[PDB]
């Protein structure tokens, strides 16, 4: 039952939760707290 939960999480990280961080690395340094 988690062999489908690692192609459907993937899916998300293909161009979503990378983008939040990708832009808030590039303005700055990214911390713990402030990130």
């Amino acid at each position: 039952a988690f062999r489908q939960a690692l192609q459907l999480a993937a899916c998300g990280l293909a161009g979503g939760s990378a983008a939040v961080l990708f832009s808030a690395v590039a303005v700055g340094k990214p911390r713990a707290g402030g990130d």
